[PDB]
């Protein structure tokens, strides 16, 4: 049904089956040498596989990702335990710049690296921890990512249909079901994931570190590209500070043709900003535009589908605090339902 997704996963997994550090068997006794704290051996684990004389001429694109994978475990590792990597790790800093530079990437690891670029078997996944909870959490972003990727796909597709046009409820209705992944994942994540282990055990391996000469941030699902997606949809033309701040920060982190999908819709009004001045036009009782509107609050309808029980996982994992852009940005997604569900009123 979801048969768009195939083409997305299929490009993550020639990262996850990469390997040119052949690092494997060394990255898996990291979540042993965290358990002891033993920040000399886990210095000294890197130094069994980091190049030392540049980067193999030959590598592309996957090649280098699946490098930085490999390395960036111990990044979020040594920063755990207190230590600044580029500090305690000589040369290191010229190697993940050289690896930002082949992937047009931050000098770390990103959620990408740690979730879909990362192989899923026992023998192979790499983790910061070893721990359940962490192969849980991430399996829940492995349910939704190829789905989000297609999603964005539609959503750029679906920004130049006319609400006049007969495929723009079943557009939108397609782009509901792609984006119901968002759902399924945090279902997943309340069922499967400790918020007592996210908080305590997980949660520290996940700080910024400092590298070129400032911060960036660690992996988290915050980088999902979701943001470029409603960027497009409903918030290109958001004046609100929070939220503009908050797209900003995670763009780095996100593939760059996505970061290229953000700056071509943000000198322009929304999709929705689009679809309601043509719902004007035309006649809120005409049929079809009924039809093209009620599809596209079905879509905000499974956006707060994902957003609000997000809020509640995540307030459930720090009640052992949320920042604030969480209940900003759902009371944003909210407003922008309203604005679709005014054009439908029928007084
Ligand atoms: C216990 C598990 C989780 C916790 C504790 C958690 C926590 C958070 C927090 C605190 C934020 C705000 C930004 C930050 O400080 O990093 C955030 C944002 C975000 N998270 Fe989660 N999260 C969890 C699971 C998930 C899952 C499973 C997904 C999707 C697969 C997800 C998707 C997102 C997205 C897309 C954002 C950006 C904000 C938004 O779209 O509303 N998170 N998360």
């Amino acid at each position: 049904t979801l048969d768009r997704v195939g083409v997305f996963a299929a490009t993550h997994a020639a990262v996850a089956a990469s390997d040119p550090l052949q690092a494997r068997a060394l990255v898996l006794q990291l979540p042993g040498l965290n358990r002891n704290k033993d920040v000399p051996g886990i210095v000294g684990l890197l130094r069994e596989f980091l190049p030392v004389r540049g980067l193999p001429s030959g590598w592309g694109f996957v090649e280098a990702a699946a490098a930085m994978r490999d390395i960036g475990f111990f990044l979020g590792s040594l920063k755990r335990h207190g230590h600044e990597p580029a500090e305690v790790v000589p040369g290191l800093e010229p190697v993940l710049l050289d690896l930002a530079r082949a992937t047009n990437l931050p000098p770390r690891e990103t959620l990408l690296h740690v979730t879909v670029w990362n192989p899923t078997a026992a023998d192979a996944q790499r983790s910061y921890t070893g721990l359940p909870d962490e192969a849980h959490l991430l399996e829940s972003v492995r349910i939704s990512m190829a789905a989000l990727e297609a999603a964005i796909a539609l959503t750029v597709e679906l920004f130049d249909v006319s609400l006049r046009s007969p495929e723009f409820a079943q557009r939108s209705d397609e782009l509901e079901a792609y984006l119901q992944k968002m759902v399924e994942s945090i279902v997943y994540a309340y069922r499967f994931i400790s918020p007592q282990v996210f908080y305590d055990e997980l949660r520290p391996f996940y700080e910024p570190i400092r590298v070129g000469g400032q911060s960036y941030l660690g992996p988290g699902a915050v980088e999902m590209p979701l943001f470029v997606l409603e960027h497009v949809l409903w918030g290109s033309q958001s004046d609100d500070q929070t939220y503009r701040e908050f797209k900003e920060t995670y763009l780095p982190y996100v593939l760059p043709a996505y970061r290229a999908v953000y700056a071509r819709f943000s000198g322009e009004p929304a999709l929705i900003d689009r679809a309601l001045d043509e719902a004007r036009a035309v006649g809120t009782r005409d049929e079809h535009v009924r039809a093209g509107l009620t599809a596209l609050e079905r879509v905000f309808k499974v956006l707060l589908r994902f957003r609000a029980p997000h809020l509640k996982l995540a307030e459930r994992a720090y009640e052992v605090y949320a920042p604030s852009m969480l209940g900003e940005l759902l009371t944003l997604t909210y407003a922008a339902r309203s604005r679709v569900r005014a054009a439908l009123d029928e007084s």
